[PDB]
């Protein structure tokens, strides 16, 4: 009953944020566009930052799935995961739309403090997982001399983030389907001995 | 000549501080004028609109095309590495650069009202990418790429890494030290692209 109202609100906000930007989109405007009362929006989402965060959650992998996925070869699972993430830019319109909002249509003022904090936390976690993965004896032994797990996880994440950022800014740059393999290849070849 | 160039700088500094604190959307030209100790007409007079103002601000911090080319023209796969290394390291050594780029990647949303700024931003990136592509495409360099690494992919992989490092660090500066970690963050990309390295 209410879960249908929640989705309606988030879809409306998704469209508005995407067209107008987050700053220039109010909760009143979202309510109106969703065919709903202002009170109902405030009721379900409290404030704009929390709304924005719930929206992002529709598209983020929960911690339990990440861990389970990276637990034979973990260094190949990580590659696979990254490859699929890049490839998802094409195959998942919802993901594409929401991430273009995140990286292109919003500014992290005080009013979005909560959203930034939880965004940082999510990235921090992914980085910590990779760090831990690279830090295992089985994996660490395979890194090149002077590649530490700390640097490896950060180099990798930066690459993924950059690809997302570049492509969403300008989708002519590459094809997420057929170029993803080759865009990621050098990073993994540069980190790992055999590859 | 000079009289007005002083007024221009004052306006840009005011906007830099305001954009950084409030965000670009929530910063008006009226507010900039007031913070700069100047009339609203003078701002409009020097910069026309917010997007153009924002673009002039970024220009203070961008390498012109002629310097890029000159820098990448013995070993030039090395000059490119050096250039990237310095870019990452500049995050610490140049506060003005840091402030303005934090605005670009963190404190502004590319709506219609900033269409002009986005277009010229794209053009600048497009150019850097085209230069790298051309560099990797030279016989001297191309021969050194691994099997199935094309210049097109190489330039885009590299740029994405640089962009990502800037983005990550400016979002969370605890992640790494631009001074002492830059070498090691870039190392694998270059080792992965080039045979000998």
């Amino acid at each position: 009953d209410s879960e249908k109202t929640r989705t309606a609100i988030l879809l409306a906000a998704e469209e508005l944020f995407l067209e107008k930007g987050v700053s220039h989109t109010s909760l009143e405007q979202i309510a109106r566009a969703a065919g709903v009362t202002r009170g109902a929006v405030y009721w379900h989402f409290q404030n704009k930052a929390h709304l924005f965060n719930e929206m992002l959650n529709q598209v983020r992998l929960p911690p339990e799935q990440l861990t389970e996925r990276l637990s034979s070869d973990p260094l190949r699972s990580l590659y696979d995961l990254c490859l699929e993430a890049v490839q998802s830019l094409l195959t998942q319109e919802k993901k594409r739309r929401i991430l273009t909002i995140l990286m292109q249509r919003c500014e992290f003022t005080e009013e979005l403090r909560e959203a930034q904090e939880r965004n940082n936390a999510f990235v921090q976690m992914f980085i910590e997982l990779c760090e831990q993965l690279f830090a295992r004896d089985e994996c660490r032994v395979r890194l090149h001399p002077g590649m530490t797990p700390r640097i490896a996880s950060r180099a990798l994440h930066a690459l993924i983030l950059g690809l997302f950022n570049d492509w969403l800014r300008d989708p002519r740059l590459f094809d997420p389907d057929t170029d993803a393999e080759h865009l990621l290849e050098p990073m993994f070849r540069g980190l790992v001995r055999d590859w």
